[PDB]
């Protein structure tokens, strides 16, 4: 019937915090422990490296 989203995928790089336009910019790169997925996070995030979340499996950590 409907086709479903979460079948496609993008490459959509933004923020975790807010969604900073860091697609493939040089912003912190680091692999998810819990997925794998590749999160950017802009400098600006440096402050709420204190709390974040994975927006990819909607991981809440430090």
């Amino acid at each position: 019937g409907a086709m479903g989203s979460e079948s496609e995928q993008r490459h959509a790089h933004q923020c975790v915090s807010c969604g900073i336009n860091i697609a493939g910019m040089s912003a912190a790169t680091f692999k998810c422990p819990d997925c794998g997925q590749e999160i950017s996070r802009c400098s600006k995030c440096r402050k709420q490296s204190n709390l974040y979340e994975c927006p990819d499996c909607g991981f809440m950590g430090p």
